[PDB]
């Protein structure tokens, strides 16, 4: 079997062991130079040559026995990179390993990392920079087998300005002078724990720490540690829950590294340090279930890992499902249910978006000739949670599936794995229930686009009051405008008046006097709960209303997750009074986004 995205030699002709990492972070030319010790474990005999991804890297040397090697540089594939075959002197044979080194310099238009001008920060006086290898973008960063059919651990050393900082994926060494005298510190940090390379990061600024767990320091800018270290103060009450359901937590220490507003998603499971957007900052930990979720990736997604992209869902399908269940230990069963059909409206928009035959909304997908950032979506999250839901209650219920889970976090952890190993141990963990296991269309749930075959069972009672409300204004007439009040929100958590807003605005356009008089009895402008704003404006702008064209303007730019920011420039786009000033905003920026994010809303907007 093969990872159609890499281009590596694949893991069943050799396999990396270990990473050690020596570089410094150059902050003026923009690069990141250093050397890359990868020990490498042969899986075949006479083996002469492997192959590493690489995507614009500069190979400056490679360092076998003290003695240097034949490398060469293959053709360009586009999103991929470009193929590095290295030429080994003594041929390897079964089990037989060699250390290879590979002195490497960075791009400057690293599809990894986004390289931040002191004013693009918080402390305006300093610089910053952070990785996003996930999926394919490590090869951006170093020579590697850029697949998740690989793991490995690492040791890095890495050279940056004294009055900054370095994190990594990893457990923190210490601290010590530059050996070559500059006024740089060299930060080190160790990985034991066997990673795909996706899992593999990097941030460098002024950072500056707080604890907020016995296992947690919160790291961030100094103007945003305060309201962090409150926002995620729930942190180690959602671990321990997460190790009753998963099993030990393995990695030691969870940190939490809040970066700038341009970070792509809501989080990255980074092992021992988290990173999570600046627009969790609700100010009311409302949003605290993307940090549940991470949380349960250091089981589902970094202890037992999708063997190629393909079975990305593996990955986010059972991570959604321990998340709903932390969160449901926290706030009750309801709110899980809740939160599952609230994820359920969401597979709807995305399949909409898609259509119901578009080959991105099937469970299991085919990668091959697809860059991995274009099909990204919540369909491998919400269909695979669905899936999982379903079989929750065909089964007997979350007891006896969280028995379930427990068992194949423990039976694959520290290992890569498909659907089929996936499927084939669940048949085997309910042997007794073979006969309800042959009752799912697994064809259909696994490999037909659109909607499941089959919907869930859902408890109402915290939807309810969103449905009433919701039909009361898409189906309201001038008589009813005046009858609209904010006691009409009495009742409803911010859970609930999100929900409120999707489901109004999967009925969008409303006509442009109903969304005006919902901001007179609602005041939904003055909420800066992102997840609120981010549906609120979108519904604002798919009704034409104009005044809140720079609302949206802002948001899209003024922060740079993707998730709100690709459907912003969408919409505002597709609204003929904004369309120009939408493109020329793109234009003006483009420069200093990050480069997936540039790249994606360039695609969307059909710009160049
Ligand atoms: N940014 C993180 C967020 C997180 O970890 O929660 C992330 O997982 N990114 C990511 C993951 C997979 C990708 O490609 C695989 C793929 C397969 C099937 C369908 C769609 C995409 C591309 C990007
Ligand atoms: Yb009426
Ligand atoms: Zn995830």
């Amino acid at each position: 079997i093969v990872d159609t995205c890499s281009l590596a030699s694949p893991a069943s002709v050799c396999r990396t062991k270990h990473l050690h990492l020596r570089c410094s972070v150059d902050f003026t030319r923009r690069t990141l130079t250093g050397t890359a010790a990868l020990t490498v474990q042969s899986q075949e005999d006479n083996l002469r040559s492997l192959v590493l991804d690489t995507k614009d890297l500069t190979i400056e040397k490679v360092v076998i026995n003290g003695q240097e090697v034949k490398y060469a540089l293959g053709e360009r594939q586009s999103y991929k990179g470009s193929p590095m075959e290295i030429s080994l002197p003594i041929a390897l044979s079964k089990n037989q390993e060699i250390v290879i080194e590979i002195s490497f310099e960075t791009s400057p238009k690293s599809s990894a990392l986004q390289w931040l001008t002191p004013e693009q920060t918080s402390g305006k006086e300093h610089p910053y920079l952070f990785s996003q290898c996930q999926a394919i973008h490590c090869r951006a960063i170093l020579p590697c087998q850029d697949t998740p059919s690989v793991k490995l651990t690492y040791t890095a050393e890495v050279s940056v300005p004294k009055e900054l900082v370095a994190l990594m994926s990893a457990i923190r060494d210490g601290e010590t002078p530059d050996p070559e005298d500059p006024s740089r510190k060299i930060y080190k940090f160790i990985q034991k724990v066997p990673i795909p390379c996706y899992l593999i990061a990097l941030v460098v600024g002024a950072l500056e720490s707080r604890q907020i767990g016995p296992r947690t320091l919160v790291w961030s800018e100094k103007e945003q540690v305060e309201k962090s270290a409150y926002e995620f103060s729930e942190t180690e009450s959602m671990l321990k829950i997460a190790e009753d359901l998963g099993g030990p937590y393995v990695w030691g220490q969870y940190d939490l590294l809040v970066l700038p507003p341009s970070f792509p998603y809501g989080g990255m499971e980074n092992p021992c340090l988290t990173f999570v957007t600046p627009t969790l900052l609700a100010g009311d930990k409302s949003l605290s279930n993307v940090i549940a979720h991470e949380i349960s990736h250091s089981w589902t997604g970094n202890l037992v890992t999708n063997k190629t992209w393909d079975h990305f869902w593996l990955n986010e399908g059972h991570t959604v499902y321990l998340e709903r269940h932390i969160c449901g230990r926290l706030f009750g069963e309801k709110f899980r249910h809740f939160n599952a059909l609230g994820g359920w409206g969401e597979l709807q928009n995305s399949v909409k978006t898609f259509g119901e035959t578009h080959p991105f909304t099937k469970l299991v997908v085919d990668l091959t000739d697809i860059d991995p950032d274009v099909a990204y979506s919540s369909v491998p999250y919400e269909k695979g949670f669905a899936l999982l839901f379903y079989l929750e209650q065909l089964l007997g219920g979350p007891e006896i599936f969280l028995g379930f889970l427990k068992a194949y976090v423990e039976k694959f952890s520290y290992k890569s794995i498909t659907t089929d190993d996936w499927k084939d141990f669940l048949y085997s963990y309910f042997k007794d229930k073979v006969d309800v296991l042959n009752q799912v269309d697994w064809n259909a749930w696994l490999y037909s686009p659109g909607l499941p075959p089959i919907k869930p069972n859902y408890d109402m009672t915290l939807t309810n009051a969103c449905i009433a409300l919701s039909q009361r204004w898409i189906t309201a007439k001038e008589d009813d405008l005046n009858s609209f009040n904010a006691t009409d929100l009495k009742d409803l958590s911010s859970h609930q008046l999100n929900e409120f807003l999707a489901q109004t605005l999967q009925r969008a356009p409303l006509p442009l006097g109903h969304i005006k008089r919902m901001q007179e009895v609602y005041n939904f402008n003055a909420i800066n709960n992102s997840e609120i704003r981010f549906r609120w404006l979108r519904l604002c702008i798919q009704s034409k209303w104009e005044d809140a064209i720079p609302l949206a303007l802002k948001m899209a730019t003024e922060q740079g997750r993707m998730k709100f920011t690709r459907p912003l420039f969408k919409d505002l786009a597709a609204f003929d009074k904004s369309h120009d000033q939408a493109v020329r905003t793109y234009q003006e920026h483009k420069a200093s986004m990050h480069p997936v994010t540039a790249m994606l809303v360039g695609k969307d907007l059909k710009v160049d």
